[PDB]
């Protein structure tokens, strides 16, 4: 086993994928934002705050998926065919945990794990930006790959 | 207490900071990447792999700090005065944990918490991109604010 | 009277504003999207379509204000202090007309008319993108400046 | 009929077009800029002002077509195969009206209506930026789709 | 003497300029494009080719000045106050040489040498892009700083 | 022979390549940075300065290849399949000359000469940015195309 993102001189390169074949590739990444009770309360009630934080974070996440190659040095620029995000409130203890799941799809010679991970990361950062006025102690993550299909390494799926 | 990023119609807005005063503001954010033993071994030895993953991730993180306003919908575009990142290998158990700490500085009417958090997040994503060929099970985070100075809310510092 | 955006050789330049003074500047721009009855009905009822088109368009508009200098060749890159957008349904006849009003604020040596106009334009384009599946005949505009304050030319205000 | 840009949770998503087939797609959009007599005179005579406003606006429009996915939240990033813009002075009354027509072409599973509309919009905004020193009362639009070919909805063509 | 763009760990950082004072800074950079006789002939006659290559290259150069921080890893994002470019045909022998001179101005705690150099470089690349259909043998450069004012290192001026 | 980047009205357009066929295309560009003895000494010894300038410049160059269409007005946005850069110190006299060679690969209907040239140019500019603290007299270039394969004009190769 060995790195693929370094060249003959030990420096970063964008791996040549010219020969590889084009297949349907999908990647699912997950992260979360743990928040204070106050933040959870204001995000789940429209009694006073009618603003939708998730709608904004969703948009940021989708747009981030498209900006992945602009942010990750060696990532290839791809023609994403689809990007969607799903939210779910959970309770990792007594604290409220917003779980974020990003799914990215494409047709090409390279996976979209980075696009999914980046979409999830920026989605979380946006939730943080929209709620930080209430509390700066919010915690993002862990962030990880849930699964990916297509490509050489076949189907990947985090064990649970 | 209340959200600041929503307008009179319950939709997202970039808060007007015209009246606020310009002061020295700093923000420190932290995250990490937990990796397999193989990834740790190849990143800490130059015997075969001479490529520097941290050098690439560092560059990505600094550039991400500058792209923060392009990624986070309601963030103000700022003239960052400084951005630096520090790395440290730790052992959150028997697994190797790369700790990433991003520090951002500026002079203005709004904090740089998002710039620091974004810098740290993309730095981590880049480490993941550079090592994923070896293992897709890497875990990023938790990501959180360590401290921030300047501004209304005074000095913030996560308790440890 | 004469152009300011052309140089000694008759080609485009970014006008030097080094000597000018920094003052509070605001700009308000307006546009609209005329839509079919079906589009209006689905955007104003949550009975089936619960998606908020305006929330997405609002985010796009704010982000576009920040990208103004990236899109308009000779515009100066500014540290926007605030950006907000307001919506209102009107009836320019028997057809439904969504009126969009973008307000941009800053502190500097140049106005933000372009930022407001661009914010409004992209906000409208986003409404169009979100509803085009229903009808491609939507009409955007007219788009124009409502008013601007600060600067040499003093206070401007479109007569009505 | 129903929206396609919203997901199972009522939030924005980039529609999956993985299954669709790749065909030749074209889109033509139109807009205009109504200007004062003075602006028209200086743009149509090289006696004193030799700067070419249309050359600058043309460049901005083409570049905007490529930035469409960066500006419109749910638009797919495409490999545009061609982008061209045409100008024509008209007289919508006694006032001078610069008509702008943008044509975008590509080969893929999704239309380029947004790319054409965005190209036209930014082209107009650039004309406004280059002439605003003379008058801020310029009016942009209406902006609309003239026609599009390829895709499910077959050939579209605005009736005149 | 020592590098300023590396941190305590030997990796890239954006130097903190928080303490420095804000002064008027200017930078002038120069480059050129050596072309074949055919390219020179078509660029200097409107008999058949009426397209203005310099107008396009000028726009690209100005826009590149603004994108400098997006391209150069450790450059600070600045509020440029002015950007202009000048062209001149010369004869570095019997071959035609288009000389490009970019001038950038700002008010801040850091010079704009990179903005001027980048503006000149992209301006040249654009001339190349517009004429490559005629010949791929065009040569760009040398590219260098002509002079800079303001800052610690005082006034710099290349000896001739 | 004639320009391809101008339309029927003598203004810039992105040439339609819809009909052309997709083939493997490669482009190799070269440039250099001539530096003072002091700069060469600090870049080739780790005795004190352990920072790797080439690692940073390499990353900037690869990322610039992907940003080519954002910088060069009429360039088509492509799905680059590979980007690599190679360095070599030479002595164009008694002065030290860092030679930079960028290779870009893709599969499509248009060459990647601009991507290679842009990658090389920004790589050089980054070396300059990282070393300018030591000397502002560094000279970049000449920059030129070494060779390109695929496409109509067949195989191109600069004579030496």
């Amino acid at each position: 086993s060995s790195f693929t993102h370094f060249n003959e001189q030990g420096r970063a390169k964008m791996v040549d994928i010219t020969h590889k074949e084009d297949t349907v590739r999908v990647a699912v990444a997950q992260t979360s934002v743990t928040v204070s009770r106050e933040i959870y309360e204001k995000m789940t009630s429209n009694a006073i705050e009618k603003g939708d934080v998730l709608a904004v974070a969703q948009v940021a996440g989708v747009m981030a998926a498209k900006k992945t190659a602009d942010l990750i040095p060696m990532c290839h620029p791809l023609m994403l065919k689809g990007v969607d995000i799903a939210f779910a409130w959970e309770n990792d203890g007594e604290a409220h945990k917003l779980v974020i799941t990003a799914t990215v799809k494409t047709k090409g010679s390279t996976g979209v794990e980075m696009e999914a991970l980046t979409a999830a990361s920026v989605c979380a950062l946006t939730v943080y930006d929209m709620c930080k006025a209430l509390d700066k102690g919010m915690v993002i993550g862990p962030t990880y790959l849930v699964e990916k299909t297509g490509g050489k390494s076949g189907h990947y799926r985090r064990k649970t």
